[PDB]
């Protein structure tokens, strides 16, 4: 008997990321697979065959009973075919042509084998496609359970967490990304003023995270009391401070999602008690949800 694997590759922000790894592992979990979490291209990585796990997560081995390869291991190991999805088969100057359309086939594909009773006969499944919502919560909250920051970001979210936080019920803001920019600015107003409205039992903080400079200025000259974590090394810090305020935000009383489709927001989703965010169903209209 030969040993078997679930590689894990994406390169996005981490809550694609992350979802996409708890997929990943239930299948690993589900077939008696070991996973391999490879991340060599992340945006965060200047250097296109670095596994960028390492640098922002400490070394891991297991995850609740399935081996783990989650390090520059991945640059030295074979992983045996035949493969699945069945383009990874195909000869490597075949596989240079990787447009979204046959990602999009991949992540079908790989979504059918999943739900199937089956187990597929490949020896190594390549996920390498966007994978979130292909698993259960359950799966989602073991991955940030049994995965550790390193700790000079740990430290960072831990100066940050006593310096605003404690003490405090602090309200998230999530925004990412003139008719258009002046009404996601003021949808995004609507927003603050019904997570304001709610009752919490410590003096209320708001906490923004964005890209845009205009944005906190403006939203932080609307609002009192808003805050927002400040400031190759460069890639590494965009990525280190992306975490620090994906963490922060599953530390908040309420969390607000612009938009509600953004993983960044997914692991603060799972663990904070109430979510505020503008209804695709419904549009322009905003809505509540006590967790669950």
């Amino acid at each position: 008997t030969k040993e078997r694997f679930v590689i894990s590759r994406r390169r996005t922000g981490f809550g694609d990321c992350l979802w996409s790894l708890a997929s990943a592992w239930s299948y690993a979990q589900r077939t008696g697979r070991t996973l391999v979490i490879d991340w060599r291209g992340s945006c965060y990585v200047e250097q296109p065959f670095s596994n960028a796990f390492p640098a922002f997560f400490e070394p891991v081995e297991d995850i609740a009973g399935v081996p783990v390869i989650c390090d520059d291991r991945v640059n030295q190991l074979s992983f045996p075919g035949p493969f699945f999805p069945r383009w990874w088969n195909r000869p490597s100057i075949d596989c240079i042509n990787r447009p979204d359309e046959q990602i999009f086939r991949e992540r079908d594909e790989l979504t059918e084998l999943f739900q199937a009773r089956e187990d597929s006969e490949a020896n190594t499944i390549v996920c390498d496609a966007c994978l979130m919502w292909r698993c259960s919560e359950e799966a989602e909250r073991l991955i940030f359970r049994n995965i550790k920051l390193r700790s000079e970001i740990r430290a960072r979210i831990d100066a940050l967490y006593e310096e605003h936080f404690s003490g405090h019920s602090i309200i998230g803001v999530h925004v990412r990304h003139w008719a258009d920019s002046e009404l996601a600015l003021h949808q995004v107003c609507m927003a603050i003023r019904k997570a304001k409205a709610l009752s919490y039992p410590k003096p209320v903080k708001v906490f923004l995270c964005t890209d845009s400079a205009q944005v906190l200025d403006q939203v932080s000259g609307l609002f009192p009391d808003v805050f927002a974590v400040p400031k190759a090394e460069m890639g590494i810090e965009g990525g280190a401070s992306a975490l620090i305020d994906m963490y922060l935000l599953a530390r908040c009383a309420t969390v607000i999602r612009f938009p509600p489709t953004s993983a960044f927001t997914r692991y603060a989703r799972l663990l904070v008690p109430r979510i505020i965010e503008f209804d695709l169903s419904n549009p322009g209209h905003l809505t509540m949800i006590d967790n669950p």
